[PDB]
């Protein structure tokens, strides 16, 4: 404890995996170690500077790729080509990012799944690595139930996870691409000291915690949710990108309406709808009669389309009726999300979507997609009780205006009021989210299960850090 830490961080250049892991990197700054991340220019750019945070930046390889040069994240890609390209830069990168982590080396590596070759970097180095990949220890382990017990090829439907804690049933089976992609990753970070992840464990639930440590035999850090480590309107609002409208802009329509009026939908980055996908939530949203605030990332640059373009996803009359706002980019979600007016939120059930609606206390419409997304769904609904379903049973491995099955604007509409109309379910749903949410407050704060988890992670880092010195 005499000296701080020297942690490197290499996020994904992916917004579900960039921002959390950097609010992580944050976290050990505000402890007093010497944080750094080795991204591109565009995505530390919005990175607000602490005391000990750096960032190591090489350019991105725009031409080599072929991509414009205002693209060097998976957020501004629309196109299954642009994430290839995305990667691929990765792939470019990978040569400066060791050479630098080579001739500086730190007291620690953290690094993203996604990139399996920090591997060798940190083995050559003889430097504790940490993995991180954004899901939920839940997830983690209900996957690497799967691996070990694996599902039938030909099976198809609703499965049960093999052999879980609780008894817990996935609506659709996994895509058998999303298997040969995902467990060379999960095989390379079980080889890594530790694993980072941004929850709580009063949120994933301690006999996974338990699961992880004994079924499968490895170290889990529950240090999240990272949200929390953004506390000024400024903090909350600069997030991966910056805003696509006036932050105070919201904050003054959302400020006319009554509290729990208020419906917010955003399927995050790296999905994409097809129009007649959007046609159908946007004539669930006007039925639904509520106020909204929905991010439609598919038609970002695409502002006063001619009429034809328009009704393409929208019902004629749509916008003329101000009942909402269409956000075509960027919106504060931490912001959107922390204002008494939102009651509900339609989520693809990403992680980072689901910790910061934990941390705001809004109930969840889920609508998942891809990856860990589906066990995500029933930790929301069934584990936790903090939200209700749509029904929707696609599982696709790419989300780009890929969906085959259109989910109608009746099964929309019928999630949409389960939390709106202020039922009697709705009533104890929103009660469970708000105890959850006092309990998230401070699991951050000094005294909290995530805050002292982070005291013990150090702690074993300077042990090893202390270790390499006697050699
Ligand atoms: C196969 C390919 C298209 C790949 O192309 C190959 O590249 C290698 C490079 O050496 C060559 O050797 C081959 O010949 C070939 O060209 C490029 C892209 C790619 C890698 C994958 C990809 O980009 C991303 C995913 C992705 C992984 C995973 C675990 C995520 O964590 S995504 C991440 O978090 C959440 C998860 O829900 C997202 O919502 C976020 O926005 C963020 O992106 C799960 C989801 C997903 C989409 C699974 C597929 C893949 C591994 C993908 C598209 C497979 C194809 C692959
Ligand atoms: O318009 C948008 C879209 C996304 N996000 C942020 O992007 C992240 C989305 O992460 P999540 O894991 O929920 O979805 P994924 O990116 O994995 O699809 C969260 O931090 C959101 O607050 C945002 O602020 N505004």
């Amino acid at each position: 404890m005499d000296k701080p830490l020297k942690l490197y961080f290499i996020p994904y250049l992916a917004a579900g995996h960039m921002i959390p892991l950097c609010d992580i990197a944050a976290l050990f700054a505000s402890r007093g170690h010497f944080v750094t991340i080795i991204t591109t220019p565009l995505n530390a750019k919005i990175l607000p500077k602490y005391n000990n945070f750096n960032v190591h930046t090489f350019q991105f390889p725009s031409q080599e790729v072929g991509l414009p040069e205002g693209v060097e994240n998976l957020s501004a890609v629309t196109d299954l080509d642009g994430a290839y390209k995305i990667y691929q830069a990765m792939a470019l990168l990978r040569e400066h990012i060791e050479n630098f982590v080579e001739q500086h080396p730190p007291d620690c590596i953290v690094a993203d799944f996604l990139l399996p070759w920090v591997d060798e970097l940190a083995n050559k180095l003889s430097i504790p690595r940490l993995a991180f990949n954004g899901f939920s220890l839940f997830t983690i382990c209900a996957m690497e139930s799967l691996r070990s017990h694996p599902l039938p090829e030909d099976a198809s439907g609703p499965f049960v996870i093999p052999n879980f804690p609780q008894d817990i049933v996935i609506n659709s089976t996994p895509p058998a691409e999303s298997k040969t992609f995902m467990d060379p990753l999960f095989t390379i970070a079980l080889k890594s000291n530790g694993f980072i992840i941004n929850s709580f464990v009063e949120f994933d639930g301690e006999e996974y915690v338990k699961y992880y440590e004994k079924t499968i035999g490895h170290k889990a850090w529950h240090l999240g949710p990272a949200s929390l480590v953004r506390e000024t309107i400024q903090e909350k609002a600069e997030r991966g990108e910056k805003s696509t409208l006036s932050v105070q802009k919201f904050v003054d329509w959302l400020n006319k309406k009554r509290d729990n009026s208020v419906i917010y939908i955003s399927f995050g980055t790296m999905c994409h709808f097809p129009d007649k996908q959007l046609f159908e939530i946007a004539s669930a949203i006007e039925a639904s009669g509520y106020d909204f605030i929905w991010v439609v990332p598919e038609k970002k640059g695409k502002e006063n389309e001619s009429e034809d373009d328009k009704e393409k996803w929208l019902p004629k009359g749509f916008e003329e009726r101000d009942n909402g706002m269409i956000v075509k980019g960027w919106s504060p979600q931490m912001v959107i999300l922390g204002h008494p007016a939102v009651g509900a939120f339609l989520t693809h059930c990403g992680w980072n979507s689901t910790v910061e609606a934990v941390s705001a206390g809004v109930p969840m419409i889920t609508w998942p997609v891809l990856g860990d997304q589906f066990y995500n769904e029933k930790l929301i609904t069934q584990v936790r009780g903090i939200g209700v379903e749509v029904g929707v049973d696609e599982w696709v491995v790419t989300s780009f205006r890929g969906m085959k099955q259109l989910v109608g604007r009746d099964c929309i509409e019928k999630a949409i009021r389960r939390l709106m109309d202020g039922g009697d379910e709705a009533i104890q749903i929103r009660e469970r989210s708000q105890k959850l949410a006092k309990i998230t407050k401070h699991v951050v704060q000094e005294g909290g299960s995530s805050y002292e988890n982070l005291t013990v992670l150090i702690n074993e880092l300077k042990q090893l850090r202390d270790c390499k010195v006697l050699n």
